């Protein structure tokens, strides 16, 4: 089975794009794939967190991966921090990665604008640790948004240039195209697609939101003024209404052309009763499931246990061939 | 209740008598008086391109020099960097906290980004995180450093103390060593010896051989004084002085007793004295030296009894830095 290896920021404020598009997919993978999910609690603090509300958004993205069918005996999940080869292989890639190769980034680049009070290392050696996170498991395959693709890029020069010095100790790892799930764009802005990170937050629905706040970041999607309204399927003139079908078609399994034929003749407000019923239907069960998982701390701290195993049996493999390259005398 | 003294020890099967009898001999007597806690740094030999045979060759020559020398692994706790994964760990949370202007700056940083520019490794950027890490894991109230590393030890104690105003009072803030003699160069007694010499004749390696002793120490300079004197005077007969404190640091012999035993003597009389003295402890050194590198059972256990050691005192201070920053505990 090949590996697949995806990095996985705390914050369990996933939103129905996440799990519609990329995690749904995740689900099914888990068949034909060895896939690996890393809780990224190292890479998180290159920004400033709140400790408690950093530890408390480590166990709801947890809770929440499993909630959506991210099953243990399955896949192989585990915190960043709980696996200390993470940090041990970043250090001889570093040795082994240009200056000019961090300075370059554009992520650094845009960090350093936007938090010029706490430009720290941590933030210029970022793609180092990510470099590690995949190498270390001899990863075929990673997915990463068009932001994270120069990252990507560097951890196949790192590891090619390592394996030109000491043979193939690295697999050189490829982005993952997925099987593709819903298009889900911003709610208020169709134009661009939802997204975790957003300020403005009428733009999406969190997986954890309640049912009346569903129904009102719903009820304000931005629409056109076509009149007399008709729900048709438009991305070029409509983009707020197809949006609002996609959501529709990808929760309920129904065909684009069937909701058409289901919506004429009525209004916009019809639509988005639809779309924040079907929503909020979807989410109660997502919902019931995570507050099971969420308050069973005992279990949490048992999968998090078994997983950080599995994970350090195999990173292990890999770093000794590393330490053994290099020259260290190995731990007897 | 023993203070706690941290060294760095880069790997190295070159060691020489000015290091033996300059700090190594004062090391291993402090042993009584402080917690001592000598880490071989494999880590950071690596910033440099390193022969990964000659890598592995120099950490276990270094060791044996050291147990050769009287460090005691009963005593001191010596282990090899790479054996203990808390030192990486506490470097990436301290890379968090750690400005980028504040490497930037760091001298010799500078001066390798000036020689190779675009060529430069984040290994030699980053370096001085990896040395606080290595410090401020084990709670170390001091450390012997070079002149050239005083801007490293600054910048620990800066990182360090963010952390604790940030976090509370997490790390101890370490402080320069305070408190053997001055080793100079046998065929240019202004240089101080350093096993990294071109001229082999400046240099008495531990490792080496008596007849080889006493042809170095034959060939010393000297100084054309009319009449010539065996008398201490660093500024007018360096060689002749440094030859007398070589003797006095061997034997524990003041250097006004010395001169009392040289009174009306040359310094054929002189070289003869310190080359038999340097044999005898060459000798001792060295067979204690070969006992402990042939032997590679007892070299793994004693690394292993270090790395348990040091482990078990770095998961501490570790364990308190994560919770902190506020990760999940490992359960
Ligand atoms: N940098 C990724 C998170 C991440 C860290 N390590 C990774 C390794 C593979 C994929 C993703 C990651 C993000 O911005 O979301
Ligand atoms: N930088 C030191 C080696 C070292 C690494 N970590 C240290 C901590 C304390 C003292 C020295 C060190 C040297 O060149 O000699």
């Amino acid at each position: 089975k090949p590996i697949v290896f995806s990095g996985v920021q705390p914050s369990g404020e996933l939103t129905i794009g996440n799990y519609l598009g990329a995690l749904r997919n995740w689900v099914k993978m888990q068949e034909d794939y060895e896939c690996i999910f890393c809780v990224v609690d190292l890479h998180a603090i290159t920004v400033r967190q709140d400790p408690v509300a950093l530890r408390k958004a480590t166990l709801d993205v947890l809770a929440l991966y499993l909630a959506c069918g991210i099953d243990p005996n399955k896949s192989t999940i585990f915190v960043q921090s709980h696996v200390p080869e993470h940090t041990q292989l970043s250090w001889v890639l570093n040795c082994y990665t240009y200056f000019g190769e961090m300075s370059r980034m554009t992520q650094f680049k845009d960090k350093s604008a936007r938090y010029a009070e706490n430009i720290n290392v941590g933030l210029f050696d970022y793609p180092v640790l990510m470099a590690a996170d995949i190498l270390l498991y001899q990863a075929k395959s990673v997915p990463v948004g068009d932001d994270q693709k120069q990252h990507l890029e560097i951890t196949r020069d790192i590891a090619n240039r390592f394996n030109a010095l000491y043979g193939n100790i690295f697999t050189i790892p490829e982005i993952f195209i997925g099987k593709a799930g819903a298009r889900i764009m911003s709610l208020q802005d169709p134009e661009k697609k939802m997204s975790k990170s957003d300020d403005n937050r009428n733009n999406v629905v969190t997986l954890l939101e309640d049912p009346k706040s569903v129904a009102k970041k719903i009820k304000r999607a931005v629409t056109d003024s076509d009149e007399p309204p008709v729900v048709r399927y438009d991305v070029q003139n409509k983009a707020g209404v197809s949006n609002l079908l996609d959501i529709l078609s990808a929760v309920t399994d129904k065909p684009i052309a069937d909701l058409e034929k289901e919506f004429e003749g009525k209004m916009y407000g019809h639509l988005k009763t639809a779309v924040a019923d079907e929503v909020s239907t979807l989410l109660a069960s997502l919902q019931e499931r995570f507050h099971q998982y969420r308050n069973d701390e005992t279990l949490l701290d048992n999968i998090l246990r078994q997983g950080a195993e599995k994970a350090r049996a195999k990173a292990q493999e890999t770093l000794a061939k590393v330490y053994e390259a290099v020259g260290f005398v190995a731990a007897k």
